[PDB]
């Protein structure tokens, strides 16, 4: 059994590797990101929330990522450098997994989104015309910075900065929020994860996770993919998803 | 077949009599809810969201319900006086019926909420601690007026009021919001309806679908129960939420 | 020079006592707010900004007030238990005063208020449908728990659980906010505070500050007062704003 | 008497023309705004609040201004093409002025705002860490999309969509708030127009009402100019502003 140890910085790297020993893992260190961690048993991710995502940029089939939070918060990650051996040991011995959905938008067919796919103007400062359909029917029209489609991960992204609601990892849902809409009233609107999401905008921007973007016109389309993004059980997810979130910032 | 035909004032009870006689289904009238509509094929309600509100309050076993929108906004509702005979002909010849989890507390063994389970103040202009815990789990304890704890076919009630996001009539869940939350930075949490709700609060009230009341002292819990609302069918409830929401007032 | 000394616990009654000692200032301890009051050069109060508006309500005239908080946030305060006395010293050397207008309602003539006069219904659980008018002109109609006009001083308080801005001390200005705002858009007014407030509400109850309350139906009209409250110059007053307000709740 | 009438389209320019003339005052035409303008007894503005910001980027000297709205709300407008011979006959008849305040910023030296100074991120889909100084006082530091330092007649345009409060005309005042801030709690500030602001980030641009913008690096400050926007007194301002703004989009 072997496993990729994903890093930005030298951080606790060295600890983490002699951890994966004594379990007898194969270790295969990674400076960035690669599609050959595809073959492997397993991932783990130190640094934070955005490893882990810049991580699943690369997967399509998904080996279970055991993530190691650096810094503050992390809402993906499964220990801290106070208590990985503890966890680690667990999860690899246990070796139960969990899956979360992943998005795509007919504007980058090839890239997976956890978190959300976001709809920007190209120019700062400048709002765009955002006409929104989900399953046909025409659900809102507005101007605004750009348009959020998230999923129950992203609640707590740029999501929940736009002034959106957390929603708890083990429900699945879109949340379609818009980034300093310019209309009297608005709302956030919580939609099953198995409708169709149309967006219709011109001169903007498509982003996934932060990372892919492609400048599009028109009309784009957004829907659950078939390859999750697949962690190690994390038997205190929903207990800690409430702390974590009044940390964020 | 027999239906009831449920009324706030006598102005089309008429016409809708005139219409069930040529549908060929006996008809019964009443002026206010009652324990007895339970002994029907089905139920006409005529008025607002609030006359079905308060004629769910009478039905544990919940035949299904048709609506017929009195005045501005009905998102319960079926149509209106303008166009009721028409759609009414079509759920009594197809039949089809939906349904939506309704909520318990124990404070109030058998009553049953569609909306939500609110617990405020018992005086007005003072506030609440309120402690929330979800399947055991502390997940937040705030000073407020009050705290909602909503299904998602109440996201557009009361909780929409206190700044909750709207949720789709087919997603099942809990919205769990603070009604004025004295403190810097809050949220409203969506989990899953799975769940079991508990609210820990001194000199309190709990209030289900705004019908009936109790005072309470210490905790009681909230959960889905097994009797359901009933309705007909509304083959463009998901397109009509849209509009139906931005002209709430 | 001969100052009262307003204290809801024996806190550090004492050595505040022989601070005031220490200064050859004459001391006089309530154990609760008096029209007394009036009869001194100045007051100190010791627990927190709920002391300060309950000794404001028995003042017409102000003596200068100098706060000690013992709690956790004071917005009205100059110290707490650990600097009181460098702090007190300054104050009743330099002697410098500063001022902060108090508003009254035509229902209740003789009460003053600091933070708000607030709008709710008799009931819980119940909306009002509240008209609001502002120098005779019609500026909103809406249905909600309750509708606060609170002053830049009162901008933290409850207008700040409803989602109101914070004001700076120093801008004077009126607050109009809805709590729980039964409407898809809403937004908090400020406006100058030198125009005249109405509220039109049936089934309602006014409240000023907390402290008092009267029923009232139809129609009550607000305004700034002659009589503000006075309290010794903070120096660091506003620049302590913004970290007070983030450890609000 | 000589007045300047700038257009965006050819819209009314030929009334308009005859509605002067057939008042005396001689008139020119400006297809875009000029610095000419400041040669004028006073210009007319033909489009909506846009084409007024644009013509007082042109103008350090402000000659009154008298708006035409071509759209849907113009909160910056004195009629409609329905009626603006009527209302152009009283304004140039009666003369009174009216003055609001415009700030500068310390990258763009010369530039005047009347909405606000705007500080963003160059690249879309990107945070910045903002840290704001008012009177020298460090008030905040958060990571958001953007940063807005709005004034009160700003407090309608890009403040208002990123959930800022609606402050009238008549008060002069700064509204600092985020835009999408990432962080569990946040408040839009409102302080005097008369302190200094000061706003730092790096990788960041500087946009004025929208117009004029420049990259920055490091520290900007703003503050109240002497070179107010000058317009027609609108004797309905304040009881107009509450109707426009519920009907923004
Ligand atoms: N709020 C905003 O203004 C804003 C702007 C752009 C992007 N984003 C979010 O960040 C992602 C793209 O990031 P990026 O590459 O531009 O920069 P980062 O990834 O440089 O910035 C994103 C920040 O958000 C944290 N984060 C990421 N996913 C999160 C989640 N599900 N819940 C809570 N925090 C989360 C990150 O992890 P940490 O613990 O690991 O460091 C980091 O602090 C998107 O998926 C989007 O949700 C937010
Ligand atoms: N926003 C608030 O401040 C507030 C305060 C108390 C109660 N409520 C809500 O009203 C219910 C209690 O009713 P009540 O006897 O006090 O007064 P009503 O029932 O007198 O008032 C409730 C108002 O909300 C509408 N409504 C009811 N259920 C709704 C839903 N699921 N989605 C959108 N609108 C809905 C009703 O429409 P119809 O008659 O008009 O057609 C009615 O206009 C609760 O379930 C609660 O959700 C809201
Ligand atoms: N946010 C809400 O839901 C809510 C509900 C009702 C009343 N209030 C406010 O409470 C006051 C009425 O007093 P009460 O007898 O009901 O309660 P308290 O005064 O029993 O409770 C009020 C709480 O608010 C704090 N507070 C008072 N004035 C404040 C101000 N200007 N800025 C920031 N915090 C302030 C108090 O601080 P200390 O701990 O220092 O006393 C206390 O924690 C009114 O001024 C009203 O604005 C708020
Ligand atoms: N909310 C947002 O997302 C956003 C984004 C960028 C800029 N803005 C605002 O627009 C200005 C820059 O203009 P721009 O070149 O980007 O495009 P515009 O000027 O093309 O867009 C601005 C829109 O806002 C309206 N507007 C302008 N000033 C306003 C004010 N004081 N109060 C209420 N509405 C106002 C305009 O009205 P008319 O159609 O009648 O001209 C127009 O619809 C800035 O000063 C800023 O306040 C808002």
């Amino acid at each position: 059994m072997r496993a990729a140890v994903v890093y930005k910085t030298d951080g606790h790297v060295k600890r983490i590797e002699e951890a994966l020993k004594r379990l007898e893992v194969e270790v295969e260190l990674f400076n960035q990101p690669s599609e050959e961690l595809e073959n492997f048993d397993f991932i783990v991710s130190v640094g934070g929330d955005g490893t882990i995502l810049r991580i699943l940029q690369k997967l399509k089939r998904c080996p279970p990522i055991f993530g190691i939070n650096t810094g503050r918060v992390g809402l993906l990650t499964h220990a801290s450098p106070e208590n990985f051996e503890v966890e680690l040991k667990k999860a690899v011995e246990k070796f139960e997994v969990e899956r979360f959905p992943r998005v795509s938008c007919s504007a980058m067919p090839d890239v997976l989104a956890l978190n959300e796919i976001a709809v920007l103007s190209r120019k700062p400062a400048k709002m765009i015309d955002v006409a929104l359909r989900v399953d046909g029917v025409e659900v809102d029209r507005i101007r605004c910075d750009g348009f959020i489609v998230a999923t129950q991960i992203g609640s707590t992204g740029y999501a929940f900065s736009a002034g959106g609601p957390v929603v708890e990892p083990y429900l699945e849902c879109f949340i379609l929020i818009p980034i300093a809409p310019f209309r009297f009233g608005w709302k956030p609107y919580v939609v099953s994860m198995e409708r169709k999401i149309e967006v219709i905008a011109e001169k903007a921007i498509v982003v996934a996770d932060g990372q892919k973007s492609v400048d599009f016109d028109g009309e784009i389309t957004i829907e659950k993919s078939e390859f999750p993004a697949v962690f190690f059980k994390n038997e205190k997810r929903f207990r800690n998803l409430f702390g974590k979130v009044r940390s964020i910032g």
